[PDB]
DNA sequence: CCCGCGTTTTAACCGCCAAGGGGATTACTCCCTAGTCTCCTGGCACGAGACAGAAAAAAACAA
């Protein structure tokens, strides 16, 4: 059959919120970290380790955002999160001007 | 707008194979060092110095 849209979604969430594995696959991460470091400094190395830091540092701190989008989407009577609400939220924090 | 399902490809992995490059050993080559071989014109005349030196053992013959 179908399920109704919208519960798929919730099991994701109960799915994702009890494991803590990393949600982005490796390469594409460690190239794009590769790629923003080479406009800082040329023929550079990285160690294993600092790359996997560095993804762990930036999931953990997307899914903090993520809450605090969440959070100002339901401020707004909202379910859906829309830049606004991480422009918000990022505003508030103080990283955003 | 966004969710849930149907279809495609490669990208992430592994295994094996084949181009292309790096290190220890090997092919030469160049320079240096080390060690030899041979020669120093055609000759001619005359002279003078080297006639080995010690020591052990068997035989002849005087006594």
């Amino acid at each position: 059959h179908r399920y109704r849209p919208g519960t798929v979604a919730l099991r994701e969430i109960r799915r994702y919120q009890k494991s803590t594995e990393l949600l982005i696959r490796k390469l594409p991460f460690q190239r794009l970290v590769r790629e923003i470091a080479q406009d800082f400094k040329t023929d550079l190395r990285f160690q294993s380790s600092a790359v996997m830091a560095l993804q762990e540092a930036s999931e953990a701190y997307l899914v903090a955002l993520f809450e605090d989008t969440n959070l100002c989407a339901i401020h707004a009577k909202r379910v859906t999160i829309m830049p606004k609400d991480i422009q918000l939220a990022r505003r508030i924090r103080g990283e955003r001007a």
